């Protein structure tokens, strides 16, 4: 059993995640976020940092790969092949330009993709507003910084990101707009088969 | 016979691999600089351009050694393991801190050198930065002006260290590039003929 939870910032990912690991017992996958050094910076000047962050980010998914791939019960806050969204996004922002972006995705297929799953990805399906509020009272600060825009881009791409589905994920959808209790019975059910 | 032709901007490679494929027919490998869409960017604003750079050049060189990969006889101008030496040059000339740099390296161990090319031969023309930097002006491109004197001393630094630590452990064989182009051609098919 190999568990991923998918959504944007603020979809609540990280209670999810913990809820489950207490009911079933395994081991929760974390990306880098405090030890991350480019994490203020990231938010206060997005062009300047996109590629800092970027490989910073890959390294790490590159780390966890090594670990997990070995290991039969595992649940992961995020999946490793999520971050040309956040690349997408800026680009869609003009933070990145087309030759950047091409440049960033010419990389990913050609360096990152050397590298090469899961049993279900949870997709925690939830409009802006709500991901908003749970970063004012759930998220980091830094996170308050850009404004709603960045926001709007990031949900837009995550639902694109879920209906191209490239990768072949096998999805499953909960209305994360529901309270936490509800949304964790759905899941324990699903995974009863 | 896979050769490797290896050096500090302006040791002369270029004219180098050019002759010794006049005599032996085999392909040189040029890496991108005209189609480079960073090469002005980069020398003109360093700080600003260095990770665009680094990426655009890690990914023209998995290119070319995904097409290299299968030949038999092969001329590459530069290696595909010498990206750092820029990386760490522009760390020196504080145009990248700690950080950065450590995040490059960190990337660069854990991504690129998890993987092959095995060069029968790595070619070290070995110049002085002062004989370097006028071959720039000779034969160099026109954007490779644009920086201060104190870059291509560094970067000579770094190289000559590279060949040092010999970290890859690559089959080096030193050519003096101070001598003159005909006399560098007789020392390498001497060589290549072993
Ligand atoms: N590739 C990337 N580029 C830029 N920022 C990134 C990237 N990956 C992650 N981040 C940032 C955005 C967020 O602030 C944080 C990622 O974690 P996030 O999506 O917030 O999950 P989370 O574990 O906090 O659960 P949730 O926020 O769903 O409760 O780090
Ligand atoms: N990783 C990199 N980072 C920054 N600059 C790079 C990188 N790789 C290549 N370059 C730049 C520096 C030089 O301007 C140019 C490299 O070509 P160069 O060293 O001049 O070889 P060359 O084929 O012209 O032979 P030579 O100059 O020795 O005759 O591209
Ligand atoms: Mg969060
Ligand atoms: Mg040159």
């Amino acid at each position: 059993m190999k568990i991923a939870i998918f959504g944007t910032v603020g979809a609540g990912k990280s209670t999810i995640s913990a809820e489950i690991s207490k009911k079933l017992g395994y081991e929760i996958f974390k990306e880098p976020v405090e030890e991350n050094p480019y994490f203020e910076q990231y938010y206060k000047d997005l062009k300047k940092t996109v590629f800092k962050m970027q490989i910073y980010m890959l390294t790490a998914r590159s780390k966890q790969l090594k670990q997990a791939k070995n290991l039969e019960n595992i649940i992961f806050d995020r999946t490793l092949l999520e971050d040309p969204i956040f690349m997408k996004v800026n680009y869609d922002l003009n933070n990145v330009d087309q030759t950047d972006y091409n440049t960033y995705i010419d990389f990913y297929n050609n360096v990152v993709l050397e590298n090469l799953s899961f049993d279900i990805v949870i997709y925690l399906r939830v409009s802006t507003k709500t991901a908003i509020s749970r970063i004012k009272k759930r998220g980091r600060s830094e996170e308050l910084l850009i404004g709603e825009e960045y926001w709007e881009t990031l949900n837009k791409n995550y639902e694109e990101f879920y209906k191209q589905n490239v990768y072949d994920f096998p999805f499953f959808v909960v209305d994360a707009e529901l309270d936490v209790k509800t949304q964790i019975e759905l899941i324990m059910n699903k995974l009863n088969s």
